[PDB]
């Protein structure tokens, strides 16, 4: 079975081509990480899964999409991590983690609590900064502030100072978030950046503030782990060619930039799109982008059924396959699938515990 | 639905009538358990079930099963449950223990590591007791050492001590292990006891360790939490109708004797039975013991079938539902039963961080 053969990239080796991309729990507080994370991911890393990608944690403060998002924005942040990373190898899989600033779609409410930007007057909230003075809009319509160089150059600090502690605290895998309509992808996308400088107008120039950041983060991030990032590459905003042109061309800049694997998404930079979902509908899109970048990517969106996700690695659209809410479903996910797909012994992709009792 | 309607005894509350009955690991190391157990059980809490049982822990050394069996011989062993049992309750899950010693079958490797009894010059192993130096045979040929009334009366207040332990770290349910052929079992049955002083011979003599040990139990067991036991009440050894019918009696002497629920099993007393397993095949025993002994009950073998265990509780077989091995192929079984049942808001037998998304 495909899905269950091992991955190396750089020194790292994944016991299998799954892969549980960063799903945010919005149960921190003040960024620190507690025994929520700590048994959430110690759980998913016993389930099977050859690696594991922590949530969206933020490299500074405001850069949190939510009150309760995870950040590690200073040593003590970091720190906290150390346990789970450790418990996360303990049980086979390889600890990762995106690092993330959620730009002008900051200061939200947790999902099940509204999903929208946090009220004027309510004391949890902060001032969001973008690239443009520009409101995403629907349930965001804060006007974030406009960054001004110096921002530009405290967030690119930011990240690398996120890199570094993410190093420091165990991580064999990092993960930069420059998708999903958040800062990064905001810098990118002529829907969100009007800047007249540096920062934007041109291709070379929106591009700007991700290749600089990934060529920073390069500086402290080792050279023998993953770095990676991800990636909203087409908007299903009726401009998919050339913005899909445009993306690809920057991959194969992130790839020159020492980029090794780039998990390829939808940009979500605006609300007013058509987006196709279905299942493992990114395959087609994530196929060209591995092609046409000639770059290792993974993708996500129902790819919980297994063999939908075997098939997308048999096709080579894909050189892991990301599996999210099924986790949340069932944190065994990946025995599920060992089963399903006809794993020789396949009880023992859990821990001696549970696997004798179920072979 | 009647799994998921709440489930009250004593001052204690199930949210469901979902148990996970307890489980071996094999994963303590001197008697004292560590951050496999935490996540494991912490992961479980939060997989929905009403009440989760806490693996057989042994009350003193010698009575583990195996070198990796938990234990709560001593007050810093009894500590390090309480950060688990704080962690289950924060979930709405009931945290209740297992208590054990076992007997004759002590001593044994773990299953995935030969399951049998420890060789003789291994340094891990020693000395079994019982009732009587009869060995079990089969995988497990060590004939124990005959108890003296002074070991009698040692393992009694061992059993007291680790009540008061159980009591103290915060445990809101107690299930005294007189099951599966360890002591209080071979107290009971007449292939293991021989004895002919006044805990031998006689059915009146063969129940007192285990009526003296329930209620020396009692004594220090707070009177508003659920008291409970598991006691093989038939052994299919050809000798059933007279074993149950001595079984049900006990049963009720239990009952007279402040045991609020009991989770009937097998014996498993000796090798050289035919037990006819099966799909829920412990529910017409188990109802017959709730009726005669007018006792609550739970059993299992075999309802990690949702649909089975429904009807187990809608026929008034059993008043909680013990479902094992299931829990351990997904902690989340609760929302794998509470969607097949067609329970409302079903994602939301899970915590915010998942329901929300599964809704
Ligand atoms: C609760 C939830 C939280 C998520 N948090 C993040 C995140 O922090 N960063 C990110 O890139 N994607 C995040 N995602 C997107 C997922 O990584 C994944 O792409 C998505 O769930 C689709 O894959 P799936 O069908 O397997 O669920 C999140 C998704 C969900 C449901
Ligand atoms: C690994 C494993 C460990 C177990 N450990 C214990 C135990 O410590 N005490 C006990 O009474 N039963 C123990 N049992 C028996 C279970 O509680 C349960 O009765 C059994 O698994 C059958 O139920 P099921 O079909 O839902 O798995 C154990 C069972 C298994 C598979």
């Amino acid at each position: 079975s495909a899905l269950f053969e091992p991955y190396t990239l750089k020194d790292v080796t994944l016991r299998n081509r799954i892969a549980i991309p960063p799903m945010c729990q919005y149960m921190a507080e003040d960024g620190m990480i507690n025994d929520w994370h700590h048994v959430h991911l110690a759980g998913l890393a016993r389930g099977g899964a050859g690696l594991l990608v922590v949530e969206a944690t933020a490299v500074a403060p405001e850069g949190r999409i939510t009150p309760g998002c995870a950040g590690i924005w200073s040593d003590a942040h970091a720190q906290a991590f150390v346990p789970v990373v450790q418990a996360i190898k303990a049980a086979g899989s390889v600890p990762g983690i995106q690092i993330a600033h959620a730009g002008r779609k900051a200061s939200a409410n947790r999902p099940w609590e509204g999903d929208d930007h946090i009220a004027a007057d309510d004391t949890r909230g902060w001032e969001t900064i973008a690239p443009s003075a520009i409101a995403f809009g629907a349930h965001l319509p804060k006007v974030p502030r406009e960054m001004t160089l110096d921002d530009i150059a405290r967030v690119k600090q930011d990240f690398v100072d996120a890199a570094r502690r993410a190093r420091d605290a165990g991580f064999e895998w990092i993960e930069l978030h420059f998708a999903h309509g958040y800062l990064g992808q905001s810098f990118f996308s002529e829907h969100s950046n009007k800047r007249t400088d540096a920062y934007g107008g041109s291709f070379d120039n929106r591009s700007r503030f991700l290749l600089e950041t990934l060529a920073a983060v390069r500086e402290v991030w080792p050279e023998n782990l993953p770095l990676t990032a991800r990636f909203g590459v087409l908007e299903y905003d009726g401009r998919d060619e050339q913005t899909l042109e445009e993306s690809i061309e920057l991959a194969r800049r992130f790839k020159a930039g020492g980029l090794d694997l780039l998990s390829v998404s939808v940009g979500f930079t605006i609300p007013d799109t058509n987006i196709p979902w279905g299942p493992a509908f990114m395959g087609p899109i994530a196929e060209r982008v591995r092609r046409e970048a000639k770059l290792p990517v993974t993708s996500a969106w129902g790819f919980g059924t297994p063999q939908l996700a075997e098939a997308a690695l048999q096709a080579n659209q894909l050189d892991l396959v990301s599996v999210g809410r099924a986790h949340l479903a069932d944190p065994h996910w990946a025995y599920f699938a060992a089963k399903e797909l006809g794993v020789e012994k396949a009880s023992w992709t859990l821990p001696a515990p549970y696997a004798h009792a179920l072979e």
